[PDB]
């Protein structure tokens, strides 16, 4: 019959996955309370070639978010391309893809899409890591109403304030077409770590309008507002004595977000499909920061606007069928940076009228257009693509009086196979060109170095898809050549250097239902996940060789899901080797913790629940442990001011409970 199917991204269908030419993992909500994640990197880390490191540097908060794909530096997840129902999530996602400040919240997602390969045609910048998009509750058909909650505890940590995690969720479609849903998701608390005392309040408002099968709105309006404190790194001496403490007392972030966003979607018949997506904007985000012997506020305003034409039509050449894609998008970023300060020695946290030696505005204009072909010929599905980037940056320093610019193009040739071996067996291979723009914080050394170009990346990946049913399993190998990036590899920083990485490995996960088996393991299930990432340092120089820090050569989750009648019983693993600190590959830790070998781990979790069934509105009811054994671990922040070691998550105690009506 031929159906265009668009934007594959959407809300990841199960289809558009398997039928996904590259790696791709998609963790839905009805997965996310298994091993008690209420935060973006727990579920991110169940997912293959993913790493997102506990809170730590500046980043030592819930608000903001942390993952590196592939061994890419995890620090503030500025090496994907990071969105919400293919909004961008940064406030900068050109000039400063820093998620200090995260503005999605994992209870108002109805899954989490991580395209790790064969999307860097269509969504950008920063999409070296692939794309990470969040997918929002679907407003229910008929007015329903669903409210969870979680609370954890570390009770081997001194710090006694419960994690408590809310969502709420009311919405439904009037017979006019009309549909619209509120979701609210809430964090109240501190973790293991003392002087991590958090709030976040997260309101979106997403509404729908289908007056017939042609025409379709939506829209999304979203009120984002946290603060946190933040509990910063010891050094070795402080963690021997107690890991749980902070010594980074004045270490306070807080942020937010007014998010307005409005769609039309015009589909005339199964073979055309015309989206237009806009979208504005505002973010403030400031924290004290204790900086030598000053004590810093640094409030950070961003304004951001985009539209985004998009045009999808499917038609047959020959004995192939053909689904051209063509996208458009302007993005415009302005921004505004200050930074006050007063010094440490007095008593008084820095305010509007301390004094400030930082006072610049930022600002980028960016044009993106893609072309994509999905051509379906036999058991194959090839798709050629490109996309290709304009991008005009500045920054005016108010005090120097200075005025920055740099313009540059990314151009993004694609290619990804996909053959279906059976009904129930791909097999993918793909190449594409990814990059990482010139960050506002690198243009001083981008005009001075005297070179403009973008952070460059060629990816490769080969891999295969399987589900009969009973067995989901998939297998991919990946090559990453990531070069001229602006943050250099090297132990000493020039305006010159530019650092050059490598990624290879392997990414695999399987599930199997035990049952079609013997009736004995009858709704019992076994998976795991597992990735082999070696990233290395390619940049000529003192490092070069050495291993890309923060990168664990092995990582992965296994488990076991056992569901008998209303019962849920859950039992994980997750476990990584070492990691280094600094380009350097120090193997000796420094006295202040920030250096040093850090060791791998393999942690134990667990969880029962039950679902109580449709009277008392489908009431569900759990309890869980993560890292049972208590198993010991930390990780570091090299090279942030509250840098240092972090406890990792001790034994942590959980509960859940959620409502249907």
């Amino acid at each position: 019959a031929l159906t265009v199917v668009g934007d594959w991204l959407g809300d990841a269908r199960e289809n558009d996955v398997f039928e996904h030419a590259g790696a791709r993992d998609v963790i839905r909500r009805e997965d996310f309370a298994k091993t008690g994640a209420t935060t973006m990197r727990e579920v991110l880390n169940r997912i293959p070639g993913v790493s997102a490191p506990e809170n730590n540097g500046t980043g030592s908060h819930d608000l903001a978010m942390n993952f590196g794909i592939r061994g890419l530096n995890p620090r503030l997840a500025s090496r994907s391309t990071v969105l919400m129902d293919g909004i961008p999530v940064p406030f900068a996602p050109y000039g400063q893809p820093q998620l200090s400040l995260a503005p999605v919240s994992l209870g108002n997602m109805d899954a989490i899409d991580v395209v790790r390969g064969g999307g860097a045609v269509r969504y950008g910048p920063q999409s070296v890591g692939g794309v990470v998009n969040f997918v929002t509750r679907a407003i229910p058909q008929d007015f329903g109403i669903e409210a969870g909650v979680e609370g954890q505890l570390s009770p081997t940590s001194s710090q006694n304030n419960p994690k408590e995690t809310h969502n709420l969720m009311v919405g439904g479609t009037a017979d006019n077409g009309f549909g619209t849903a509120l979701l609210y998701s809430g964090t109240r608390g501190s973790d293991w770590r003392e002087h991590s005392a958090t709030r976040i309040d997260d309101l979106m408002l997403k509404s729908k309008y289908a007056p017939d099968e042609v025409h379709t709105f939506n829209s999304l309006l979203q009120y984002y507002d946290g603060e946190a404190d933040m509990p910063g790194g010891l050094s070795r001496a402080d963690y021997d004595a107690d890991r749980w403490q902070s010594t980074r007392p004045y270490d306070r972030f807080w942020g937010r977000r007014k998010l307005a966003s409005l769609g039309y979607q015009f589909q005339p018949d199964s073979q055309h499909k015309f989206n237009i997506q806009g979208f504005y904007t505002q973010t403030l985000r400031s924290g004290y920061l204790e900086q030598g012997k000053r004590i810093t506020l640094s409030p950070r305003n961003y304004w951001v606007r985009g539209i985004e034409p998009r045009y999808s039509q499917i038609f047959m050449i020959g004995p192939s069928a053909h689904e051209v894609g063509v996208g458009y998008r302007y993005l415009n970023e302005s921004t505004h940076e200050m930074r006050y300060y007063t010094a440490t020695s007095s008593g008084q946290l820095p305010s509007g009228s301390s004094p400030y030696d930082r006072d610049t505005r930022s600002g980028t204009e960016a044009h993106a257009w893609y072309l994509d072909d999905k051509i379906d010929i036999g058991n194959w599905t090839i798709t050629p693509g490109m996309r290709f980037e304009h991008i005009e940056s500045y920054q005016n320093n108010a005090i120097t009086g200075t005025h920055e610019e740099v313009s540059y193009n990314a151009p993004l040739p694609a290619l990804n196979v996909l053959y279906h071996l059976t009904d129930s067996w791909n097999l993918y291979a793909n190449t594409e060109g990814s990059f990482g723009t010139v960050q506002y914080s690198q243009i001083g050394k981008a005009v001075q170095s005297g070179n403009v170009e973008p952070e460059k990346a060629r990816t490769w990946e080969l891999g295969t898809r399987y589900d009969d049913g009973a067995l989901t399993a998939e297998m991919g190998l990946f090559l990453i050549n990531f070069n001229n990036q602006y943050d250099s590899n090297q132990t000493n920083d020039t305006v010159t250097a530019r650092g050059k990485t490598r990624h290879t490995g392997l990414e695999t996960q399987a599930r199997y239902d035990l049952g079609t088996l013997t009736p004995t393991l009858d709704n019992v299930s076994i998976y795991a996940s597992y990735a082999y990432v070696n990233a290395e340092i390619r940049e000529k120089g003192d490092t070069y060789g050495n291993l890309v820090p923060f990168s664990p050569k092995h990582k992965g989750t296994l488990g076991v899901d056992y569901k008998p009648g209303n019962w849920t019983f859950n039992l994980n693993s997750d476990f990584q080797s070492s990691q280094f600190a600094d380009n350097a590959n120090t193997v000796k830790e420094s006295a202040d913790g920030s250096t040093g070998r850090i060791p791998g781990f393999m942690l134990w979790g667990a969880r029962v629940a039950y679902d109580f069934g449709p009277q008392m509105a489908d009431l569900n009811l759990a309890f869980g442990v993560k890292n049972i054994f208590d198993q010991d671990y930390f990780i570091r922040s090299y090279d942030d001011n509250n840098k240092g070691i972090y406890a990792g998550q001790p034994r942590t105690l959980y509960m859940q409970g959620s409502l249907k009506f």
